[PDB]
Order: C-alpha cells, then sequence, then structure tokens
C-alpha cells in the first residue's frame, strides 16, 4: 500500500508537554436569557425520561475483553467474586462517599503536515476498570438515551454514515436560502466548565430514576465528573483536572450536550434565522436561513463572539454549498448510481484512513481501522478501491476471510466478520453504495493526489488488484464469492446486475457515542 513510509508517523508520550501547553488555560463564561432559555428546554425534555439502573452484571458485560487492584477485563466479564466484589467496594464507597485517575498520552498515527509540523499527542484520562464499571451501571442508561431526547435531530450519534447524510442534504433542501458552516471549539474537553458539568448533573437528574441511581450520579457528578487529582502511569502526581476527562463515559454525552447548549445558544445571539444544528461532541454543523451574504459575515461573528463569551481554532466561514463544509474531517460529495441517479455520500480525505491502514500492515493492531473505515466510508471511491481491494488480498493470503475482527464505530466496540461487509453495507449505505461512478473531479482529484503524496500506486493498479482479488473471492463461494460480487463490481468492464441480498435484514451500531467510554457490544 505505502511507500513513502516516513511521512508516516504515530503520536508518543515525547510530545505530552506540547499538548499541556495547548490544554492548560483560565475559562470564564458568561450566562444569557438565551442560554437559560435553552437550558429550561432542555430539563423540559430530560425530565421526560425513565431511566435505570444497570446491575453489576450488566455493567460487567458491557466491558470490552481487552480493557485496562488485582483483577482484568476477563474476570469482570466472567462475574469473578474477586472482580465483582472489589467493584461493590466502590459502588457502594460512593452511596456513601474526589477520585483519581490515570492521565496518558494516546498513540494514534498520522502523517505529517500540509505546507510541515507534527501534531502533539492527545491526553487520555481514566479511573481504573472499577471505576469505569460503576460509571455503566450509573449512568449508561443515562448516556444512552438522553441526548436524543433533549437534543432530537441535532444529536449525531444517533445516526448512521448514509443517515447523516440524509438528514444533512434534507435540512439544506428545505432552507427557503440555506447558508451554513461548521464550527470546531478549541480543545473543547479544555473548555469545560465545572459548572457545565454540575448543569449536565442537574439535565441527568431532570429525568425519572432509581434513588441510589441520583446519590451515584451525583457523587460520581462531584467525584469524578467536575474534576480531580491526576497520576501518570509511573504514580506521580501531574496535577488536577477542572474541566472534562476524555476518557470516562459521559464525556461523549457531556461535550454533545454541551456545545449544543453553547451554540444552540449562541445561535440565538447571532439572530440568525431557522438554525439547525449536528453535534457530535465538539464538532458542530449548522444549516440555517441566510439573512444575505454581508449578514451572514456579520451575524457568523457574533455567533463566535457569543460561543467564547460561553472560542473556535479557525474562524468559521458561511458557506452556500453545502460540499463546501466540512465537520468530522468529512463533507458531503455526490456520484451517480446504476441508473445516473444522483446520490450523496459522505467523504473525507483518505490520509489518516490510509496511513493508519499502512500502520496496520506493519504491525497488526487491537483495533482494525482499516475496517471501520470501509464501514463508515463505503460508498466512496477511495475506501473501494484500495481498502477493500488491499486487505481482502490480505484476507485472502492469511486465510483469514473467516475471523471476526475488532471493530469501533462512535467508540463503541463491535466484534465483525469481514464476510458480512455486503449485507453491512447494503444496510448503512443502501445498494447505491455497489454502483456510485462519476464521483466529482475534486473528489478524484483529492484521492488521486492523496496517492502520489504517500507514495501509494494510482487507482488503475487498484483496480487491477482488484479484478485479481474479485475472482479469488468468487471462486471460494458462499459469503465470500457475494464479497466478491458485490464489493468489487466497479472493477469490472461489464457490471452484474446487483439485486438487494436476501441476509440484508445493525440498531445498536447508531444510538449513541461513547468516544472514551469502555464500551463493548
Ligand atoms: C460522528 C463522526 O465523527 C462521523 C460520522 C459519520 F457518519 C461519518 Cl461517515 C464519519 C465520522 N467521523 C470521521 C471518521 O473517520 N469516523 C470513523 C471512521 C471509522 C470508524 C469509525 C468512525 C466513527 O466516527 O466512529
Amino acid at each position: 500500500l505505502l511507500r513513502h513510509h516516513n511521512m508516516v508517523y504515530a503520536t508518543t508520550s515525547r510530545s505530552a508537554g506540547l499538548r499541556q501547553k495547548k490544554v492548560t488555560f483560565d475559562r470564564l463564561q458568561v450566562l444569557d436569557d438565551h442560554y437559560r432559555d435553552v437550558l429550561k428546554e432542555m430539563k423540559a425534555k430530560a425530565s421526560t425520561v425513565k431511566a435505570k439502573l444497570l446491575s453489576v452484571e450488566e455493567a460487567c458485560k458491557l466491558t470490552p475483553p481487552h480493557s485496562a487492584f488485582g483483577y482484568g477485563a476477563k474476570d469482570v466479564r466472567n462475574l469473578s467474586s474477586k472482580a465483582v466484589n472489589h467493584i461493590h467496594s466502590v459502588w457502594k464507597d460512593l452511596l456513601e462517599d474526589p477520585i483519581d485517575t490515570t492521565i496518558m498520552a494516546k498513540n494514534e498515527v498520522f502523517c505529517v503536515q500540509p505546507e510541515g509540523g507534527r501534531k502533539p499527542a492527545r491526553l487520555i484520562v481514566f479511573p481504573d476498570l472499577g471505576v469505569r464499571v460503576c460509571e455503566k451501571m450509573a449512568l449508561y442508561d443515562v448516556v444512552s438515551t438522553l441526548p436524543q431526547v433533549v437534543m432530537g435531530s441535532s444529536y449525531g450519534f444517533q445516526y448512521s454514515p448514509g443517515q447523516r447524510v440524509e438528514f444533512l442534504v434534507n435540512t439544506w433542501k428545505s432552507k427557503k436560502n440555506p447558508m451554513g458552516f461548521s464550527y470546531d471549539t478549541r480543545c473543547f474537553d479544555s473548555t469545560v466548565t465545572e459548572n457545565d458539568i454540575r448543569v449536565e448533573e442537574s439535565i441527568y437528574q431532570c429525568c425519572d430514576l432509581a434513588p441510589e441511581a441520583r446519590q451515584a450520579i451525583k457523587s460520581l457528578t462531584e467525584r469524578l465528573y467536575i474534576g480531580g487529582p491526576l497520576t501518570n502511569s509511573k504514580g506521580q502526581n501531574c496535577g488536577y483536572r477542572r474541566c472534562r476527562a476524555s476518557g470516562v463515559l459521559t464525556t461523549s454525552c457531556g461535550n454533545t450536550l454541551t456545545c449544543y447548549l453553547k451554540a444552540s445558544a449562541a445561535c440565538r445571539a447571532a439572530k440568525l434565522q431557522d438554525c439547525t444544528m449536528l453535534v457530535n461532541g465538539d464538532d458542530l454543523v449548522v444549516i440555517c436561513e441566510s439573512a444575505g451574504t454581508q449578514e451572514d459575515a456579520a451575524s457568523l461573528r457574533v455567533f463566535t463572539e457569543a460561543m467564547t463569551r460561553y472560542p473556535p481554532g479557525d474562524p468559521p466561514q458561511p458557506e452556500y454549498d453545502l460540499e463546501l463544509i466540512t465537520s468530522c474531517s468529512s463533507n458531503v460529495s455526490v456520484a451517480h448510481d446504476a441508473s445516473g441517479k444522483r446520490v450523496y455520500y459522505l467523504t473525507r480525505d483518505p490520509t489518516t484512513p490510509l496511513a493508519r491502514a499502512a500502520w496496520e500492515t506493519a504491525r497488526h493492531t487491537p483495533v482494525n481501522s482499516w475496517l471501520g473505515n470501509i464501514i463508515m466510508y463505503a460508498p466512496t471511491l477511495w475506501a473501494r478501491m484500495i481498502l477493500m481491494t488491499h486487505f481482502f488480498s490480505i484476507l485472502l493470503a492469511q486465510e483469514q476471510l473467516e475471523k471476526a475482527l475488532d471493530c469501533q464505530i462512535y467508540g463503541a466496540c463491535y466484534s465483525i466478520e469481514p464476510l458480512d461487509l455486503p449485507q453491512i453495507i447494503e444496510r448503512l449505505h443502501g445498494l447505491s453504495a455497489f454502483s456510485l461512478h462519476s464521483y466529482s473531479p475534486g473528489e478524484i482529484n483529492r484521492v488521486a493526489s492523496c496517492l502520489r503524496k504517500l507514495g501509494v500506486p494510482p487507482l488503475r493498479v487498484w483496480r487491477h488488484r482488484a479484478r485479481s482479488v474479485r475472482a479469488r473471492l468468487l471462486s471460494q463461494g458462499g459469503r465470500a464469492a457475494t464479497c466478491g460480487k458485490y464489493l468489487f463490481n466497479w472493477a469490472v468492464k461489464t457490471k452484474l446486475k446487483l439485486t438487494p441480498i436476501p441476509a440484508a435484514s445493525l440498531s445498536g451500531w447508531f444510538v449513541a457515542g461513547y468516544s472514551g467510554g469502555d464500551i463493548y457490544h
């Protein structure tokens, strides 16, 4: 796959200092009649939901076989009495009574910068297995049910990729005169103030809850969530945290539930019209009614002003074409199916997806980025022509087609069988996923260009490699041939007709976000 094996680098703890100074800064919020009004409507909805506690066992089953006092995930999962009793002893320590966490640096694989420069590692912050399991018993059923109730269609994790595109496209198509933009808040977790976290608590507490549930949430909120001590791998003090911890069950929830309240309110201060938000973590997209180009521009510096006092990285750009808006590193693009009929789909710059694919050939990994990406980007031309080709060839060589693999989707861990990709993709994207062609020159160029930049063979070659793989999958039959038939129809001159798959007939997959949670489904 990759030749320029030098621009591909992972982030280590050497660069922690860098990330600490990008992460350390004082916070100062102001509230408005807007802010508050959002809040009241929120709680109005929040107080609508009956939430229930998870038994120690249910919390145990939700722990990943390889997640991080004397026991491990395996022990937790088997319901080991050493494990279950130690957990009971934090749960009770929790109903009767600041908690410690671990601060670590993340090792993610990127590629050297545009125009040079290597991004500093991200800082992970998680209690230990025992705490984590208590987080689920108390909150899990809340971070799995609140956002959608409070934020309605605005909550992003409720969507599969195909559903996101649809919502984005129809939302855009419904404005008489649409204007939109993305807004990335600088180190959102670091901008989360203690007050936000309590407000959060408040909304959690708005829910029809279990007596101890509330007791446990409050404890967690004050003991674990508003902040606390920070310990490194060795065992020394690295400090204290007064904002959002990244590796706790509620982190995704809080950010989405928070970013929403700030933007939603800042959209009232900016006086921008029929504001529709798509929120997931700290990434926000807004599609509203244009008030005119210059009024829009002016109107957007006010949205910025208001976010700040409740900041951005790059200043937000007003946009009048949906494909031009970028969020989650993704942008909508269009192609045509087997009838020339236009199909919109989500795509992204393919550098990180390919870079981590390269890193995945060198060292087999804990989490298969390649598969996830195939699943989330099945309709894109780079994911079909390169990723599916490259990895099915590998699965063929090492004879691993049948081995299920651990895939992460929206921070949640899943067990997926490669041979199931056909059915899955039919579900998350529709049959068009297997007939898309006539991609945008722009899209084609970013891809064609990224291939040079990284030094991976050109598309024409992948097409041949695919004709070969396709052939070998067809020769083995069953699910594999179907993988050959459906996944590589794009690679042959005379296409075969792709009828809807029988076995294509995937809910838990897009309900909520669990980033930095410890979820296994
Ligand atoms: C919510 C979000 O970030 C997202 C939603 C989508 F609808 C699509 Cl298309 C892409 C997204 N993010 C960029 C990305 O690269 N995501 C992933 C890639 C592989 C496996 C999992 C994810 C993930 O976002 O969980």
